[PDB]
This record gives structure tokens, sequence and C-alpha cells, in this order.
């Protein structure tokens, strides 16, 4: 394959495609024996060169990465997310689909398919493997043997036309709770929230409509609401035809949060908008709800942090302004205005996908994990934000901890591991890949979830370098039909 | 897996054990449309940690990589060769067999079993791939799947208990010629000789003893010969009773070359044995007649060329003494003496790895390619010779080529691709790994064969590092099951 010699392309981005197996992993430390399980995670990857010759790093193709846990061993599976485009394109042998989010520069071929990539999440529920992305609806996978087998419609129950990357599990009934936004169509501002039980059936299906259309790429969940922060990354077809990005961020729309009702009865008229200035917020640590309030935590930014999606107003990035710190929103839905009750930052640490023991989903809790941006570290090799520190928020006693993995290397999202069903919260491990970059390999972490500032109590070394990643999810063996 | 922090498991050595799939590489250059089917090399990797905690290079098992170009691409298929071992050591998840050549230190549950990495050689014959470890009889694979069938036996023709991983095949009938040395158990001095008919049937195994028991790694064919040079790295029993490496040189033994009738009727009497100094040779470009003379080129060194099979007094390592340039082995079949009819070099140029269009197996040629050791080029990586080089000479001119891979890589063994059955000696392609040290990665280069210093017409980079090879070659798909 010729591959654009551009940055999205080359050095720590060059494609990798690795579709491979390796059981009994190099590795150092020692595995928890307790552990047996995997983790999931998916890395953008492009298949094909890009049709204008040039793409960005959130376009590439799922490439869907398991890190099977047993023994006191780590195996790796990998293997790619065949979505349709996937399906389209490898049988072509080229690309087909286009520029990011954009249909007007798709090969007339695939007009009307399905444009997902299902790079964002891959993610374990009713015996599946998810692998997601917010445009299209979900990719479902066999998590035993990482076979595809097809988009998730539920039987025909589903009509909206896209499912979010970032759905949530609620430990008080075990169901899957997700959004779809745009979901009559491209930019539209129709949004669908969905409920799916345990054995992976639509419960049911709630439309309503949002103040503007907006990236809505992450949501809470507490037991009555969902909780969606509107965020000025916008997009419209007419970017589209002037060949801009599909997102860019005006920083003149104010943000809202708001709260909808978790009812399939829900009317535009039950929804309660907070408003605020503009600032910039996309990941959820969590929400819960406290009395007659409603708090979620989130990386908060002064200003955009997606330089690929630039500011709409061409105002040059500011990575100061980008910077995020953890920060608590809370919305009183007794208020008379719309103001919000408060915004409080939770942290001076600045830092981004942000994890928590999803046992706690909805509910109140003590625990937060992040990848950590710690720019006063010495650094020598960077692979636009430096993410070298895990980092642990306890909410209960305000203490830090922060783990550095050093000058030459960087960190991937963290991901929670339970010691049992009902330990306590926090109780277990976390795993997170490093990016070795001096090695041009990746490491997989195992951490003490609650003890990280002593470091990994185990290292796995893969014997090639992942790319960067976006989101994973451990599962037990007994959920993605491993062995016992 | 735990395995030792020593140089053999560590850095370029670390073990990698990647078995994997990757269509469409990316690639630089023009890889030519003409060719059409696939390069097969292996590489030592150890699928355990050693029993004893430490091992050599030579004792890895063996993991097969297969580059299949078509349609001005290359794909990537890596799998192990699945010998007895592998097997019995994959199910036991733990090392079984021990040190390299030396049953002692096995566990007492493998006694008696074949103790082959299949390391060696990935050699295409008779639509099968042979996966060559010279201390066995040969693995066998599908060459298109890549799946394991066994070890051959020639359906209980071959009586002999070894057969080489340095095969042959003359050009005159298109059989596979082969030796098998300690062909009566560990140590002997028994030597097997054989022929395999283009179908894989075995047409004759001829017995014939040898001065005495020593590496007998590679040797020449011509029409009417086997052409076996006798060179002391010895092994013994006792070596092995006393925990020494099996090999060590010993500097004191005569040299010799045994010319040995290539028929089923060989007596013992019926063989030559020319006889010179103390030197070292592993290699065989390639050997020929003359009248009633045998030549072979051999890369000759003053004195061994394996530290880690020392020499037998405790003498330390010579690098400069291990230097090894091509020489022609000239005897007369016709002479009264056993001495040589002459010795000459070249070549200056130091170098291992001697390759030829194998269609001039046994015959007059022109053309040899090698691997270069240049000590003058700078060097600021290494991954203990330093292969910077590719070279080629020309017999008829004296002509010399040279290709330099730069100060941060090394270069792998290369391999001849012939345009066309009846193309012109040499006219077609070379390719070769070559180890991106610095990046921590490997490259296929593809040259033009005849035209190499100009660099290589396309360099196809892998997401990933191989190990250390051993030999590798082409094969046309016409010939292993893969599309015309
Ligand atoms: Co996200
Ligand atoms: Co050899």
């Amino acid at each position: 394959a010729h591959f654009p010699d551009t940055p999205a392309f080359t050095g720590f981005n060059a494609p990798s495609r690795i579709e491979c197996d390796i059981p009994n992993l190099v590795h150092e430390g020692t595995i928890p024996p307790e552990l047996n399980g995997a983790f999931f995670r998916v890395q953008p990857d492009p298949q094909f060169p890009p049709r204008l010759g040039d793409d960005i790093s959130f376009n590439g193709d799922g490439m869907i990465t398991r890190f099977h846990i047993h023994d006191g061993q780590c195996d790796i599976k990998q293997r790619w997310a065949k979505t349709n485009k996937w399906k389209l394109e490898n049988a072509a042998g080229k690309a087909l689909f286009g520029s990011y989010r954009n249909p007007l520069t798709d090969d007339e071929s695939v007009k009307g398919e399905y444009r997902s990539t299902a790079n964002t999440n891959a993610f374990v529920f009713a015996g599946k493997l998810w692998a997601m992305k917010e445009d299209s609806p979900s990719l479902t996978m066999d998590p035993a043997t990482m076979e595809t087998f097809g988009f998730e419609k539920f039987g025909g129950k589903m009509t909206g036309q896209t499912f979010t990357a970032h759905p949530k599990v609620d430990p008080l009934t075990g169901n899957m709770v997700a959004i779809g936004y745009a979901a009559s169509g491209l930019c539209t501002d129709d949004v669908c929230l969905y409920e799916i039980s345990p054995d992976g059936e639509l419960i049911y299906e709630a439309w309503f409509k949002v103040p503007y259309y907006c990236m809505m790429h992450d949501f809470g969940v507490t037991k009555d609401y969902l909780v969606l922060h509107i965020v000025p990354s916008i997009g419209s077809w007419d970017r589209l035809e002037k060949g801009l990005p599909h997102f860019g961020f005006d920083t003149t729309l104010p943000v809202y949060l708001g709260i909808i009702p978790r009812r399939a009865d829900l009317k535009q008229e039950d929804i309660r908008w907070f408003k605020r200035e503009n600032c910039f917020a996309s990941h959820v640590m969590n929400a819960f709800q406290e009395g007659t309030k409603v708090h979620v935590d989130v990386p908060e930014a002064e200003n955009n942090m997606f330089p690929f999606f630039p500011d709409v107003h061409g105002a040059p990035f500011n990575p100061q302004q980008a910077m995020s710190r953890l920060t608590r929103w809370t919305v009183d839905m007794a208020s008379n205005s719309d103001e919000f009750d408060s915004v409080t930052r939770l942290t001076e640490t600045a830092g981004e996908f942000p994890r928590i023991d999803d046992r706690m989903t909805g509910l109140p809790y003590r625990y937060g994990w992040m990848l950590e941006m710690d720019m006063k570290r010495p650094v020598e090799l960077k692979g636009g934000f430096l993410m070298n520190c895990l980092f642990l928020k306890d909410h209960q006693t305000g203490a830090e901890q922060h783990w550095w993995c050093g000058p030459t290397s960087s960190l991937q999202e963290p991901a929670f591991i339970p010691r049992s069903k009902d330990a306590p919260e926090g109780d277990g491990w976390i795993v997170q890949v490093c990016n070795r970059l001096a090695d041009h390999k990746s490491d997989l972490l195992i951490f003490e979830a609650l003890d990280i500032e002593k470091g990994p109590v185990a290292t796995v070394h893969l014997p090639f370098a992942l790319r960067f990643g976006l989101h994973g999810n451990w599962a037990n063996a007994e959920e993605i039909g491993l062995a016992a």
C-alpha cells in the first residue's frame, strides 16, 4: 500500500493492520492469578490509503485488540471490526468512503451505506463485543473468536439511524443505556435514548430534540435521567459542501446540560435544559443524583480540544485553553432558572479519558481514574496532548495519586477490573496500554487500582506497537465465552 | 512468559512469537507486477523460556514467515513450524527439551523424541514447504495455508535419522539432493546421501562414513558428486556430559573435502578425500565440475566463526580470524595425492550467506550474492558480525557491486527470484529482509538482481520486527498453491 507521507500516517501513526495471535506474551512482574477475562480495546487503523490523499486519526478503520489474562499470563488476539465499509473496501481493494463524517466525498458505489469504522469503543454486553462508532448502529462481534456479526438494529425495533460509542450499564438493572444523535440523518437535531436489557433486547427507544446539532459523543446516566451535555463542536451540510472538517468549534454558543427522563414515554416538554457560558467538555467520568440535584463530572476545558475540528471563526488552535480538568457540573431540578447550581473544579491535574469502577455508574462514587498530562515532566519523545501519567482521584478525601510512565512513553485509556462482583468500590486492578515510543512497541500495564504510585505490578510486553487507542473495557471470562 | 535477562533473549533477540496475517503491507517504490509467488524465511524464536535459564540463538523454535508478492503488493503470513517439540511443549505449557543438540538435558518425558526446531530453512519442493533442522528428518508444511504436516520419512524408505537444512535442487533432473549426518545417532560418523524426485519420493539413500564427526551443515552438488567439506567444529557425548556446548572448534584437525559419487550403489571405497590445513568454512555458494576437477566456492575464514561453539583448547574467540571471504576450493579427481589442486580467494569482500540463481546449482556460473560485513562503514546501532551490505560478485568479469543499508540497520540472507523459467542467469530480482534496528521493525527489500548499487526498487515495511533469520527461498505461486 502507498500511504500519504503526512503526520496522520507516519511514525507513531504508521498504519499497522496487524491481525495476530500470541499467547503467553513476554512479561515482567506478577500477573494476579485471580484475573480471568479479557481487556478489549480499539485502535483506528486504515485498511487502505484514504481517497483524498490525507485523513485524520479519528477516521481509521477499527482494529480490535483483546488481551486475555488468565493463569498468570496474558495473550493477545487482534482482529478487524468488519464493518460494511471494511467489507466493501476489502472487496474493491481500495478506499470507497471518503473523509470523516462527510458522505459527499464517498464513491457513488457506497451512497446509502453505513460509514461506520467501528473504531471508538470495544465494549462487552449481552454476550457480545460491540465495536462502536457514533454515526451508525453499533457493530457486534463474537468476543471469543472475534469474528464479526454485523450491525445491531435490535430486530427492527431500533428506528434511529445511529448508536453511541459511550454506552453505560446501569447497575440497578443491568440495562445498557445509550443514545444516538443525528438520529434521523446527518446533522439533524434528533436524538434517541435507548435502553437494552441484559439479554440484548431493545426495551425502548425515545426520541427528542436538542438545542443544536453538535458532537454528542458522551453523556451520563443516573437512575432517573439521561444527562446530556450540549457543547458547540458543531457540524453542518454547509461545512461539508465547503470542504471543511465536519465539526468545528464555535466559542460564541452557549453550553447546555439536558436532564432527560429515562422513560419510554418521554416527551420534549419533560426535558430541562440548563445553560452556561461557552466551554468544552467531551467525556463523562460519572453522573449521579443527590436529592433533587444531578451531578456530572467531566474534564472541562476553556476552549476546543480537537485541533482537527477547528475554530469556526478561524482562530488558531490554543493548546493552553485545551487543557481539561475534572469538574463537577451540578444542576437542581427544583431550580427556578436555567442556571447551573454550581460548576466546581475537582482537581488541578489536567487529564482526560476518565474512568470509574463501572459498578458505580449513576451512583455516588469515591474513585476516578484518568490519563493525566503533566507538562512539568521531562519529555524526550512524543506520540498532540502528552498523556504521560495515570491519575487517581479520591473524592472522599481529596487525595490524588500519580504514576508517570517516564520520559519516552505515553499512555492510553485505563480500564478498571473488579476483584469480585461484590468487592468494594475500586477493589481490583487497572489495566492500560503504554506506548513505549523509544522501543516502537507497546506494553500492557497492570496496576493495583488504589495503589498506583508504586508502579505496575505486571508489565506485559507486546512485540509490536499498537496505534493510538480510543476506548476499552474488561470483561470476565464467563461474560465472553472464554474458559472458566 | 518469564524469559531470561540475557543477550540471547533481549533487545533484537527479544522473543517475538508473532503469528499474523497482513495483506497489502505499507510499501515504497514499485513492486514489479511480474512477481507472483512467495518468499519464505525462518527465524528461531522461543515458544517457551529455556529449561536451563539461558540458551543460544540457534536453538529457538522455527517460526516461518511468508511474503506473498502479487499484483504489485506484498502480504505477510507468519506461522509456527509445529514440530513434535513445539507440540509437546505447547501441550505441557513449558519447555521440555533442553540445550542445543544435547539430549542429556531433556526432560525424561521426551526421551526418544525428535528434538528438531525446524528453524534453519524454509524451502519449497514437491508442493510442500520444508521447515528444516539438520538433527532430524525435515518437517513439512502446506505452503499455502502454512499448516504443519509432520516429519517426512518418505514412506519408511528413509532409514537415516537426520536430514539436512541445506537441500539442493539439481536443475538437470529436478531432484532434491540432501545429506543427513549423525545418521545412525548423535555424534556418529555415518552420513546418508539422499535424492528425492520432483514428486517427493525418495529415489535412493546411500550410506557412508566421514573422517570425523563434525557439523556437516552444508555441502555442494554437481552432476556426478556430493561435495562435502569436513571442518572441525566437532562434537561428542563427552562434551555434553561435561556441560559444554555441543560443538567446539579444533584448530589442530585437518580439513577435508570429500568427493562422493551421487549413486545409489555408493561404496566407501568410491569416495575421494582431499586434505588441507585447518581453516573454517560453513556455507557453499555453488559447486561445479570442469573436466576431471571439482570446484566449490565457500566463505572461508582462518578460524572458527561460531563464538557459541568455542575453541576446544580454551582460546578466546578471535573476530579477526572469523572474517570469511569467498574462496574457490578446487580438487582434481585425477590427482595422485590428496592435496587440493588450488585454494583461491575470489574476493577481498568479507561476507557470508552466499546465494546463486539456483537454476545454476552444480553448473559453471557467473553470479553470486552474499551478505557483506564492511567494517569500514559507520555504525551507530548493531544487531555478532555486522552484516551491513548486499554484495554481488561477477565471476566472469570480476566486477563487484555493494549496497549499504545505512548506519542503523543490518541485513538478512538474500534470495534470488528468476524473471522466467528460461530467463538468463541472474535475470530477476533479489529479495531480503532488512533489520531497521533504529525503528525496531523490518523491511523487505526488492532489488534488480544485477543492479543493486542504486538500492532497492521497492521497500515493504513490516509493522513489527523480525528476529535473526536463517535461510529462505522464493517459489512462484504455481509451486505453492497460490493464485495464478
Ligand atoms: Co470517547
Ligand atoms: Co546455513
